[PDB]
């Protein structure tokens, strides 16, 4: 019969819909790549090349930068979230880190699937670290920051390498904290949060 008129917050108990999209492109083992023609850090990143022609659609779509993109495998029923560049292809071309292929478990001249994904970035992200000397650098903190800016998307069952000074780093994302059902992480600028926990209980002997 009456109204009060007043409406308070009702914001908490809103759900934002992520960002869902669908391309089909076939990709290539860029470590067959000749090294002149292709760069050490994209082997090792986690960048993609795709056609523009994806790209335009996404626009009509109102998709905002960065975009993200997520890999699908129908061989392994496996899907990972991986980064893009930049659209160099004309005619359709997907390139992947030799890394990457493995996880995917898809091999040279397999079809791969790659669908624009949005979410809300993450709050908590739980890295794995792996050798007691990644935790002796004086600013870790700060190559982390590196490897986020590396990979558009995060996902917490994708495990992501980085490269420094020609060493390798593996980091496996155990556990974040979503607010999708997604359960994927993705980190733009500087939203999520990394903690390092050692999860290994082996000591190794100081060498002098």
């Amino acid at each position: 019969m009456f109204s009060g008129f007043s409406s308070f917050g009702g914001g908490n108990g809103f759900v934002n819909m992520p960002q869902t999209f669908e391309e089909f492109f076939r990709c290539y083992p860029i470590a067959m790549m000749n090294d002149r023609i292709r760069k050490d850090d994209a082997n090792f990143g986690g960048k993609i090349f795709l056609p523009p022609s994806a790209l335009s659609k996404l626009s009509m779509l109102n998709i905002r930068y960065p975009m993200l993109f997520k890999l699908t495998a129908n061989e392994t029923g496996r899907v990972t979230h991986g980064g893009v560049l930049e659209f160099i292809a004309e005619e359709g071309r997907v390139y992947l880190p030799q890394w990457m292929m493995e996880t995917l478990g898809i091999q040279p001249g397999s079809l791969l699937q790659i669908s624009s994904t949005d979410v809300p970035l993450g709050q908590f992200v739980k890295l794995e670290p792996q050798s007691v000397d990644f935790l002796d650098i004086s600013d870790p903190k700060a190559v982390l920051e590196n490897v986020l800016r590396n990979f558009s998307t995060l996902t917490v069952d994708d495990v992501i390498e980085i490269s420094y000074n020609g060493k390798t780093f593996k980091i496996k994302i155990l556990e974040v904290k979503p607010e999708s059902s997604s359960k994927s992480i993705c980190v733009i600028e500087t939203d999520l949060v990394t903690d390092f926990a050692p999860p290994v209980g082996y000591v190794e002997p100081d060498y002098k």
